[PDB]
């Protein structure tokens, strides 16, 4: 009958009051925080009054049509019909809004404003994240808030204050920036790559983390946790968190024919236990596994007969006897074995014809194992901050079209990844360095999708996704790109590049350095040193012994 009534019955009224304001700072992201709260309220107390009576006014409506109707109380819109009108919502979603920033207080100022009013402080977090990432995830904004909200309740009343809630601060931006991406990228594959490429990705990964599964139940779990993403990536928050929430009972209603790595999983809350299957590890693999049967007379009956049920068994019974390789790797080695056999069982000697076909991913397999090697020697000999210097002219040299704090932020992402994956032995390099470049690289393909300059990232982004990092490895070194005129103002730094802190100091500097290869992209690697250090040192040497302030703005070049 009535969806309000139905998922306020079932997401209770704390998580109600705040998956709405969450949707509606992904919608409306322009608008105040005050003016959010008087429309969630007024649904708050609209969907109170459609439980109690099931049969009232405008509750059978779509949870769409009266989501619409609150919003646009307040450019072009609401136009046509409703399916039109909520997806122009979804069609403006601005990856990066252009506002203003969020600056950090003190500690004792924020204790104070939580003591004050606990529930406005944490409604209007809510607020801030979801409007500066419209596809974030909904029901783990939650998780992060229930743990927000622990983080001053318990150290806010503590002796140092600063010696706890900072690094519980800083440690809760590392998470919420990296679901940021990582949820954008199964956005981004479910738009533009539909859902018969999303669900071969989640079988992929899936039988990875769960091997002692059968494929029978990897696939009601695929297609019910690839329903849950393609609605909340359309908005359909209230639907995603319900059938999330749901899921973990059904998870957890038999975790022996799912996993075994589930115990102390789900021993905890409903917002916990949804987090740690999220990210849990991967469940031993069976020994005494078969090789293949590729070699039997139905290789082509199974197939003709059913092409997309054949190639998901292929994939799932490869891939739990293969947690060394990734996902990328994996549908490489998948969209090889379906071209292989279209043109094979179409002969009249089809079993001669695919009979070498494992042969031909050795240098599909080969092909990452000698990339990932080869770049963590570099990165384990020049330090992560230098990898990002020098993969930033490595960058800025191959798309220079693209704009200055575009290739800054995809190049730490960048250098970050050899940080954290590349100390793991040989056995977990492969699966963390392509996963984590498809969530860095999909961050460059969204954010130049707003304002695109660059043709040769554009078709690098439209390209496959399992060819996507192939791509952008030896994308040229676009030696057809003319320089900007000399800008005297983009390098000139005033004297406030000062009072930050350390790591806002490395940012201005990587910035200042792909400026200079736009002014002068011939620069060989060491003039660029040579540059780097004069123009550090000057500041470092102005700035630290004190000269007032014209001393940092006179002539270096
Ligand atoms: C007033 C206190 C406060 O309000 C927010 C609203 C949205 C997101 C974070 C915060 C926040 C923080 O404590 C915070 C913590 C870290 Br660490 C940051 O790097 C930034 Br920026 C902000
Ligand atoms: C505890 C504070 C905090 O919580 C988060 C949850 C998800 C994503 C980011 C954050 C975050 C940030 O520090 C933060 C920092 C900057 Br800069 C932003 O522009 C935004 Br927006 C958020
Ligand atoms: C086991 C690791 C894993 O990798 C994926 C890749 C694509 C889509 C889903 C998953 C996935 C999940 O099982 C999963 C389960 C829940 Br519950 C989530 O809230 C999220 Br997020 C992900
Ligand atoms: C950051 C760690 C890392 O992990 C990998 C796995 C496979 C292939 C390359 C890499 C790699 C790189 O350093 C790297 C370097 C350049 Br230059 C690129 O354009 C791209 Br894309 C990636």
């Amino acid at each position: 009958k009535s969806e309000v009534a139905h998922r306020f019955k079932d997401l209770g009224e704390e998580n109600f009051k705040a998956l709405v304001l969450i949707a509606f700072a992904q919608y409306l992201q322009q608008c105040p925080f005050e003016d959010h709260v008087k429309l969630v309220n007024e649904v708050t107390e609209f969907a109170k009054t459609c439980v109690a009576d099931e049969s009232a006014e405008n509750c059978d409506k779509s949870l769409h049509t009266l989501f619409g109707d609150k919003l646009c109380t307040v450019a072009d819109c609401c136009a046509k019909q409703e399916p039109e009108r909520n997806e122009c919502f979804l069609q403006h979603k601005d990856d990066n809004p252009n506002l203003p920033r969020l600056v950090r207080p003190e500690v004792d100022v924020m204790c104070t404003a939580f003591h004050d009013n606990e529930e406005t402080f944490l409604k209007k977090y809510l607020y801030e994240i979801a409007r500066r990432h419209p596809y974030f995830y909904a029901p783990e904004l939650l998780f992060f808030a229930k743990r927000y909200k622990a983080a001053f309740t318990e150290c806010c009343q503590a002796a140092d204050k600063a010696a706890c809630l900072l690094p519980k601060l800083d440690e809760l931006r590392d998470e919420g920036k990296a679901s940021s991406a990582k949820q954008r990228l199964k956005c981004a594959s479910l738009q533009k790559f539909g859902e018969r490429a999303f669900k071969a990705w989640a079988v992929a990964r899936l039988s990875q983390r769960f091997p002692k599964a059968e494929f029978a139940e990897v696939s009601k779990l695929v297609t019910d946790l690839t329903k849950v993403h393609t609605e909340c990536c359309h908005g359909d928050l209230l639907e995603c968190a319900d059938d999330r929430a749901d899921l973990a009972k059904y998870i957890c209603e038999n975790q022996d024919s799912i996993s075994s790595k589930l115990k102390e999983c789900c021993e905890k809350p409903l917002l916990e236990k949804s987090h740690c299957i999220a990210e849990v590890e991967n469940d031993e693999m069976p020994a005494d596994l078969p090789s293949l049967a590729v070699e039997s007379k139905d290789v082509c009956k199974n197939y003709a007969e059913a092409k997309d049920v054949f190639l998901g068994m292929f994939l799932y019974e490869y891939a739990r006897r293969h947690p060394d390789y990734s996902v990328v790797l994996l549908l490489r080695l998948a969209k090889t074995y379906e071209t292989t056999l279209e043109k094979c069982c179409a002969a009249a000697d089809p079993h001669e014809c695919y009979a070498k076909v494992f042969d031909e991913f050795k240098p599909l397999v080969e092909e990452p194992q000698n990339l990932i090697k080869q770049n963590c020697e570099l990165f384990e000999q020049l330090g992560e901050y230098k990898f990002q210097n020098a993969l930033l002219v490595r960058y800025t040299k191959k798309v220079p079209q693209v704009s200055t704090p575009t290739l800054v932020e995809v190049s730490r992402n960048l250098g970050k990844v050899g940080s954290k994956c590349c100390k793991h032995p040989e056995a977990k390099r492969m699966p963390c360095a392509e996963d984590y470049l498809s969530v860095v690289l999909n961050q460059l393909c969204v954010l130049h999708e707003k304002t695109p300059v660059s043709d040769r990232v554009t078709k690098c982004c439209t390209e496959s996704l399992v060819n996507r990092r192939p791509c952008f490895s030896a994308l040229e070194v676009d030696e057809t790109y003319v320089p900007k005129e000399f800008n005297a103002e983009t390098f000139t730094f005033h004297a406030d590049i000062c009072t930050l802190s350390e790591k806002e100091r490395q940012i201005k500097k990587q910035t200042a350095l792909v400026e200079l290869v736009k002014h002068k992209p011939k620069a060989t690697k060491e003039q660029l040193k040579a540059v780097m250090d004069d123009f550090a040192a000057f500041v470092e040497k102005c700035c630290k012994a004190d000269d007032k302030e014209t001393c940092f703005a006179e002539e270096g070049k």
